[PDB]
Parts: structure tokens; C-alpha cells; sequence
């Protein structure tokens, strides 16, 4: 009975070293997974604060060509307008 | 009446002209709202990962001192089994 | 008296293994529950853009018909403008 | 001559006409390609979400299996600590 309790208290601590290897085995393949998330959840954040910055000199250049599109619109609706006066000024002319 | 041609002619390049800057202005507003809807979504998705990962920055000192606590439970578990097998060897060499 | 030595070690051992499963359980729940948020995070914004991403088809379609709208009215217009020409030349040269 | 600022006028329309489409070929082209870019960008990271999530989803399994592995060995190790404490309390008293 004492050989077998010496077997005892020897297969007990391999099964506590089989036990440890195990969860650090699982515990290093956790956080490697948690590492390779948070890895690519940091550079998709850097580039989208990229875009987002730039999307202020964007607006700018943006905002500048809008003005002078706002520009050849008024002018060309008001050099139509004027067209029409003018032709019913000949057109009351003829009239004579 | 040739001159009456003429008015028509130029209300229908007035009228022309107005739906052409209607829509011009209908497809540019257009793109410009798409571009900021995929921005705010980029942002929003950017704030997200900031703070999951400022998270993970702070409590990492937390997890790694449990993660110490359990280490030393392991050994502390395996000096108990060796300090158990020597005097179980002791108990056996006196009788 | 080395037979309670021999009881407390293994009642000390007991007490330190249950330790053991405690605290790996409190580092298994953590890892779990992180790797699952992560994993929820990034699969709603994997379905967001796979949605942007459908509806620009549709968007590109309305955008193509809507541009062909404003070509043809483009040109529409430069005609309109030459036929006026046209006429205006005609009452030009037939007042002269 | 109201003939002459008539003709006038009408080109001047047209030249204002192909100036605006110019500047505002300009304008869609960088807003479109604006676009372009985050699209592709949102389709590079959609993807890749998809490829993280797929390895993490094919390896469940053997996570699962040495999880169960390692539950089956913290079973063993409160047995052998069981089968311990009861054959040293037999050899105790054997012994008394």
C-alpha cells in the first residue's frame, strides 16, 4: 500500500505538470488571438483617421470650386434672361 | 411673326438651362452626402477601436497580475506535491 | 506527529488547487468575454460595409441615368443656342 | 445695333455653358474618386474581418477539444487529491 500511495502522489503532480502545460498552452493561444484582433483594430483606426483628416483640405478645395460653379450658373441663367429682354426690345422695334 | 420664334427659342433654352442646373446641383449633393455618410461611419467605427484598445491598455496591469497569481499557485501546488512525496518517502524509511 | 504533517500538506494542497481553478476561471471568463466583444465588434462593421458596399451598385445605377439626363440636357442646350443663333441671323440679315 | 449685342450675347451663354461643365467635371471626378477610395478601403477591411473570423471560427474545435482535455485533467487532479487524503487517513490509523 505505501509503493502505491508513492504512485499515487507520483502520477498526482504529472497530472498537475500535464494540467499546467495544457493551460498555458491555451492562455498563450488566447492572447495571441486577442493580439492579432486589437493589431488590426489599430490600423484600421490609424487610416481612417487618416481619411478623416483630410477630408478638411478636401472641403476647402471643395468649397472654393462650388463658389465659382455657383458663379457660371447665376451668370449664365441672368445672360439668358437678358437675351430675352433685348430680343423683346427688337421685337416691339419691328413693330414700327 | 419671326421674332415670336425667337422669345419661344430662348424661354426654352431658359427653361432648359434651369433643369440642367437643378439636376447638376441634385447629383453633386448627392455624391457630397454619400462621402460624408461613409465618414461618419469610419469615425464611428475609429472611436470604437480607440477604446477597446485604451481598455486593453489599462487593464493590462490587471490581467497580468492575476495571471502572476495563478503562476504562483501552480508552483506553490507542485512544492506541496514534492514536499508531500518526501515525507511520505520519510514515513516509509522508518518503518 | 508526522502523520497530521502528512493530512495538513494534503488538505494545503486541496485548498491551493481549488485556488488554482478559481483564479483560472476568473482569466478564462475575461479572456472569453473579451475575444467575444471583439469578435461581435468586428462583424457588425463587416455587415455595415458589406451593406455600403451592396447599395453602391444601385447608387452607381441611379447615378448613371441621372448623368445621361444631364448630358442630353447639355446638349440640348448648345443646340437651342445655335438654332437661336440661326434665327437671329435671319432677322439680322433680313432687316439689313 | 441691337442685332450685333444679340449674337453677341448668345455666344457669350454658350462659352459660359461649356465653362461649367468643365469646372464641374472637375468636381465630380474628385468627389467620385473620393469615393472610390473608401469604398476600397471598406472592402479591404470587410475581408479581412471575414479571413480573422473564419480562422478563429475553423480552429473552435481543437480549442474546444483541449478545453474539454484540460477540464478532464483538473477532474483527474481533485481525485488523485481525494484518493490521497483517504489512504493517508487509512495508513494513519493503521499506524495509531
Amino acid at each position: 500500500s505505501m509503493e502505491n500511495l508513492l504512485e499515487e502522489v507520483e502520477k498526482a503532480k504529472v497530472i498537475a505538470d500535464e494540467a499546467v502545460k495544457l493551460q498555458k498552452e491555451i492562455d498563450k493561444r488566447c492572447q495571441h488571438k486577442i493580439a492579432e484582433m486589437v493589431a488590426l483594430m489599430e490600423k484600421h483606426k490609424h487610416q481612417y483617421d487618416k481619411i478623416i483628416e483630410e477630408r478638411d483640405s478636401e472641403l476647402g478645395l471643395y468649397k472654393s470650386k462650388e463658389q465659382e460653379q455657383s458663379s457660371l450658373r447665376a451668370s449664365l441663367e441672368i445672360e439668358l434672361s437678358n437675351l430675352k429682354a433685348e430680343l423683346l426690345s427688337v421685337k416691339k422695334q419691328l413693330e414700327i
